[PDB]
């Protein structure tokens, strides 16, 4: 029993983790096979980040200017190259603690954990989401470019996130691990504005069957909805649209509770409309939408 | 920028969680040096656990009922012995993987970093606090017990929990790593009911420095307080008193912020006696009690 917001094991991203320097700028890397990835922003200045033309400052930096450390060890760098917004370095050593690996494109209200890292140090491990509006809400200081975000499928981890960038409004963006951006942002010190942060209604719902399954039930009410009837208040109060493909999600959540899903979702209207009147739904006052269906299911399963 | 609810990196741990059967029970083992540490009841049948003599059920069992795996590998127990309520199993080999490491028993206050494990397999890794009535409130299913809780000094793993019981309320305990209980508990399948979940009013002060260091100001009022005159408040609202002891460890974020510490106590009043009229301090609708200042202080620097 209990329902923890809760973060992968990290040891195997660990084992990837490298410090990245180019002239003054230290940040991470991430080291699978005979490949190092980073942020290309490595190469900029503070000053090249206001309008940088990263194909012209690349042609200044050699495999020699890129320096990787592994531990307290140097790694050899045979070659660079760009792909979008990440550069490659080719290493003369095979990562010996390389997981089994895939990179990731993930949608939004997808979660995923992220190892926080600084000069290639793990200092901690939390879990996110990808907001519907393209950012994460993570926790990033100075140095913490390159840190990943990823899921584990057992024993293969999926790469689905390099963090870039904190927005002047604190909320963070960053890349897949093909280098492509989350949402329109760019890598450069401009202005740049998120979009509406909608809650991740399929999450919600999942989370209300979490607390149903925890014993938390008060706010199990006696009404029904259609998704047509929910999605007029979900859209009222920025929530994400429900599909029948989120529905279909939640069915085994449903099986297992017994609660049909359009229930659950007239439970979240009343929610919504009546507020929490100073209650808790597993210890918190607001609706969480950072676990998936996925998520519920694995934490109230205990999948290794 | 951004605050979030963060665990150490688990890797550390990862390398020592073993699997430990006895007869039909199956739960986690830490594997430190040549011993596996594990909860006394792994021996107990769930009738057992209704009354166990423990020293009586343990002159039934030998080295060799004690199975013990690491990965798909056997190791041989050469050694067995109860300490408090848990079994040292000495085994013929040392974990490799064996961090430098010390047993420390926390205080009520103290957070940690759990490795959720079932079958000696890390499931999750979440932030804990060891609540005021020695309880934890953590996500632990059956075959769950054995799992510990940690906190990491740059490559040090300070030990302090390790799952035992769920309480019918569905909150935990458990013990330190000389099988002693945290509070009053047994390890029996008996009505024990925890006392008062207290908040931990030095974390929450901590929390609310991290808030103003994130931007998060809303709550700043233009009162001040003594800590009398909080305490009385603190009472009422069953917070923790503050001591000068605590005003003492939150005088670093009172440095960095200019922040008096009884000032931000008088807004920590005005919160308690106003409520949060709807609003949130970084993305909580209630205050945050499980950072203590060290993890404030550790986060918002970015330690590794
Ligand atoms: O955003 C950063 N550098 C940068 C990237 C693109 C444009 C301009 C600047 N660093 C940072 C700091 C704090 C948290 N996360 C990231
Ligand atoms: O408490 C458990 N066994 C036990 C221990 C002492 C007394 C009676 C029973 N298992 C468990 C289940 C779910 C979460 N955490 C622990």
């Amino acid at each position: 029993s209990g329902f923890r917001k809760m973060a992968f094991p990290s040891g195997k991203v660990e084992g990837c983790m490298v410090q990245v320097t180019c002239g003054t700028t230290t940040l991470n890397g991430l080291w699978l096979d005979d490949v190092v990835y980073c942020p290309r922003h490595v190469i900029c200045t503070s000053e090249d980040m206001l309008n940088p033309n990263y194909e012209d400052l690349l042609i200044r930096k050699s495999n020699h200017n890129f320096l990787v450390q592994a531990g307290n060890v140097q790694l050899r760098v045979i070659g660079h190259s760009m792909q979008n917004c990440v550069l490659k370095l080719k290493v003369d050593t095979a990562n010996p603690k390389t997981p089994k690996y895939k990179f990731v494109r993930i949608q939004p209200g997808q979660t995923f954990s992220v190892l926080a890292c600084y000069n290639g140090s793990p200092s901690g491990v939390y879990q996110c989401a990808m907001r519907p509006n393209f950012t994460i809400k993570g926790s990033f200081l100075n140095g913490s470019c390159g840190s990943v975000g990823f899921n584990i499928d057992y024993d293969c981890v999926s790469f689905c996130y390099m963090h870039h960038m904190e927005l002047p409004t604190g909320v963070h963006a960053g890349t897949d691990l093909e280098g492509n951006f989350y949402g329109p942002f760019v890598d450069r010190q401009t202005a740049q504005a998120a979009g509406t942060d909608t809650t991740i209604t399929v999450n919600v719902l999942a989370w209300l069957y979490a607390a149903v399954i925890n014993g938390d039930r008060w706010f199990l009410n006696r009404f029904t909805t259609t998704l047509n009837d929910f999605n007029l208040v979900a859209m009222k109060y920025n929530y994400e649209p429900l599909t029948q493909d989120h529905v279909d999600i939640l069915g085994p959540l449903s099986a297992q509770t017994g609660i049909a899903v359009l229930d659950m979702c007239a439970s979240l209207k009343e929610l919504l409309q009546n507020g929490m009147n100073g209650r808790t739904i597993l210890g918190s006052a607001l609706l969480e939408d950072e676990f998936t269906p996925f998520d519920v299911v694995r934490q109230c399963s205990g999948v290794t």
